[PDB]
């Protein structure tokens, strides 16, 4: 399955720049990340926006990316807003988990 495969490409990745301080990767990858978060929020992926947005909030503080920390706050609040529609609440508390991390 092509999206499962990329995602777990993307989380690879991802946990791959956070265990190495990777600096120099980050910022490409998390500039990729953000907007494949934002077609997973389009599409309603939102199992799959919380696995991989929970990795790129780790490498964003690790690294320091102000300009990505501030964007990741925005997709937290769309993705919470629509979790809490489709009443997930094992999302819920996933993704409030991730909320009191960037924070």
């Amino acid at each position: 399955n092509n999206l499962e495969e990329e995602v777990q490409k993307l989380l690879y990745e991802l946990s791959e720049i956070w265990h190495q301080h990777d600096h120099e990767a980050s910022r490409e990858a998390l500039h990729r990340v953000l907007e494949v978060l934002k077609q997973l929020l389009e599409h309603n992926n939102l199992e799959q926006a919380v696995e991989l947005i929970s990795i790129a909030v780790h490498v964003a503080v690790r690294v320091n990316n102000e300009h990505v920390i501030r964007e990741l706050h925005h997709l937290l609040r769309r993705l919470l807003k629509q979790v809490k529609e489709h009443n997930n609440n094992k999302l819920y508390i996933a993704v409030m988990s991730v909320i009191m991390q960037l924070e």
